[PDB]
Order: structure tokens, then sequence, then C-alpha cells
């Protein structure tokens, strides 16, 4: 096989990384490339089902993601990781992670304002977070560290599907 | 893609669970199903280096793994997992995480006896566990539980090649 490669995503709760990933996702399984979304989220059920979120923690869900997601991309994947990754030294982490194990790796920001993504409020998290019964809540009273070089940074001025076609294009040039 | 199924070797260190599957997975390939080694040992430097050998650490390490390998199950891959899974409960665990995916999930013992492995010491780590200079060493102050149901019982009588025909015929029938 060729050996797969990363799609990492960071932003903000809500900004969009899963709706991305998932949309890429399909994109590629249509065209017979071997696409996996790798969630933060999911694994925090299973394998993460461990960890919380202190800084520390989230620096050991996203470490472990970094492993599975070069070993996904070991066994030929294109993998898609919506994390938010709120720090810079989670990204730089994952990052050498996939240095070291010879992975691709492509760094793509979902630049969505923090009003936005509240406006929006899928899960009601910020809701949750405003009224205190969440702390530690990133963007809220939390720090989000704001990519200064990635790759790809996607904000809200086009359709989920054509942000999809940047992530791909990104890939394919 | 049909979902893919899991082999775990349990056995001694040096009992060949290693060899075993690297060659599991060369002939698995070379026919075009894709096969892929989580090798314990390899994933001790990444997404396990953060573990050592307290009963505590093997646990996690081995729970990690399984997840892991359902994950890759889940993509269609024949794992092939050799750690050395030094207690039932270690097995146990790992094929519970399996049953709960709903991924296959074989048992392959490779019963090479402690003096065969000794004898054959590859990594010199037995001399250094008798030397006193690794503690908790399974098989000499650290336990082995034997399996009492492998679905397959590896012994030193054959080659390396024809007990990886062996995994095979196993997993062929
Ligand atoms: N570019 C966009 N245009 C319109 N709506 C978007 C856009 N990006 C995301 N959304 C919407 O905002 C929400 C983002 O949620 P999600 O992708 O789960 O965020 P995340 O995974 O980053 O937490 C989704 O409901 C999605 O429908
Ligand atoms: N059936 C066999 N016949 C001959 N040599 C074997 C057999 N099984 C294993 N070996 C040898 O014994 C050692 C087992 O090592 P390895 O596969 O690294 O063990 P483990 O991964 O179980 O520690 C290897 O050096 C291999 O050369
Ligand atoms: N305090 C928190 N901050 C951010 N997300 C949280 C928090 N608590 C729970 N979550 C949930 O966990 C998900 C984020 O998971 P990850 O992306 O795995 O987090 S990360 O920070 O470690 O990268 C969010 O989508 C949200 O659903
Ligand atoms: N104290 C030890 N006990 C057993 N193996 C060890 C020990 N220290 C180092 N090793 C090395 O680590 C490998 C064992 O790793 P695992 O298979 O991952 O162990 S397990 O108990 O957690 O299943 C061995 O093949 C050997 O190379």
């Amino acid at each position: 096989p060729p050996r797969g490669k990363t799609v990492w995503f960071t932003g903000l709760s809500g900004s969009g990384k899963s709706s991305v990933a998932m949309l890429v996702e399909r994109k590629l399984l249509e065209k017979g490339i071997s696409a996996y979304v790798l969630d933060g989220d999911n694994l925090r059920h299973g394998l993460n089902a461990d960890l919380g979120f202190s800084m520390a923690d989230r620096a050991e869900n996203l470490r472990r993601l970094s492993h599975v997601a070069t070993l996904l991309a070991d066994c030929g994947h294109l993998v898609l990781v919506p994390a938010i990754s709120p720090l810079a030294e989670h990204r730089a982490l994952a990052r050498k992670v996939h240095a070291d194990a010879g992975i691709d790796f492509f760094e793509v920001f979902c630049d969505t304002p923090l009003q936005d993504c509240e406006r929006r409020d899928p899960k009601g998290l910020y809701a949750k977070a405003r009224a205190g019964e969440i702390t530690h809540f990133t963007g809220i009273d939390s720090p989000y560290q704001r990519p200064k070089n990635p790759d790809l940074r996607l904000t809200p001025d086009r359709s989920i599907d054509e942000q999809a076609q940047e992530v791909i294009d990104l890939l394919e040039s």
C-alpha cells in the first residue's frame, strides 16, 4: 500500500471540525480513497475513557490520538482528526509524533469566531459553561491558542461541502 | 470493507510471538489480505512509552492495545497482537473489549518452555534477570498464567514458517 497521511483539525468546540472531517471522509471514500475519521470525542469513550479535560489529560488524549493516527496512517489510511487541540504545544506534540513516524501531517485551523460557535451551540455546552455547570471550557475559561501557521485556515465564509473540498485540494496539491 | 479480526498472541518472552506474528503478516499481505501487527514491544516506544512492567501498567498497556486492535479490525484489517499478556485477566479483558466491539478474537498461546525461552534468550534479558539487573521479569520473578483454552497452541516442534501457516489455517477455517 501507499502509507497514509494525517489531517489534524484544531479549533473551538462547534467550529466545524467534525463536520468538515466527516464530509472529507465521504468524498474520499467515494473515490476509493480509504479515509478514516479519528474523533477525539469517540475515542474518549473507549481507549480514552480514562481521561478528562485538565491540560495534562487533554495532552494525553491527544498524545494517544496522535499515535493511533500514525498507526492507521501506516496501515494506508488518510486519517482525519478533529479535536480541539487548544494549545500550541498539543499540536506541536502531534506533529512530532508524526515526524518521528515518518507520516505526513497537515494542520487545518477551523477559525470560526467564538460568537458564531456559541450562536450555533450544537450540544448545549457553551450555555452550560456560561452557567457555571461546566468549568475549564475552551474559549470561556480555558484558553484557545490560535495556530500561527496552519496548512489551511477555514472560515465560516463557505458551505461545509466547499470547506471539505479545500481540504481535499490541499491534499491533492 | 468487511470487518477484520484479531489474533492475540500470549506467551513468555522469547516464545516466538513477534516472529510468528510478523511472518503471518507477510504471508497474508502477499495474498492481498490486509494484515497489521501491533507489537507490544514496539508500541512501548510510542503509544505506550509511558508504561512500565508493574502489573497495573501491563494491564493498561494491554487495555490500550485491545482498543487499538478493535479499531483497526473495524477498518477491515487482520490484526496480529504479540504481547506477553501474562495474566488470565489480561486476556479476558482483551477478549471482552473485542466481544463488546463485535470483533472476532482468537487466542494463540506460544507455549515454549521457560527453559527453551532462556536457552534461546535473544535480547539477553533472561541473563540480566538472573543477574538481578532487571526485576519483575515475566517467568522469573513476575508471573505467567498459562492459558487453559487457547484457540491454537504453538509449540517448538515446527519452523516459524509452519507456525505462521497454522495461524493462517485457523483463520481460514
Ligand atoms: N462553514 C460552515 N457554514 C455553515 N455552518 C457550519 C459551517 N461549519 C460548521 N457549521 C455548523 O456548525 C456546527 C459545527 O459543529 P461541529 O462540526 O460538530 O464542530 P466541532 O466538531 O468543531 O466541535 C455544525 O452544526 C455545522 O452544521
Ligand atoms: N518454532 C520455532 N522454531 C525455531 N525458532 C523459533 C520458533 N519460534 C521462535 N523461535 C526463535 O525464538 C525467538 C523468539 O523470539 P520472538 O519471536 O522475539 O519472541 P517474543 O516476541 O515471543 O519475545 C526468536 O529468536 C526466534 O528466532
Ligand atoms: N472542558 C472542556 N473543554 C472543551 N471540550 C470539552 C470539555 N468538556 C467536555 N468537552 C467535550 O469534549 C470534546 C473535545 O474533545 P477533544 O477534541 O478530544 O478535546 S481536546 O481538548 O482534548 O482536544 C468537545 O467537543 C466537547 O464535546
Ligand atoms: N520486566 C519485563 N517483563 C517482561 N518483558 C519485558 C520486561 N522488561 C522489558 N521487557 C521487554 O518487553 C516486552 C514485553 O512487552 P509486552 O508484551 O507489552 O508486556 S506485557 O506484559 O505488557 O504484555 C518483552 O518482549 C521484552 O522485550
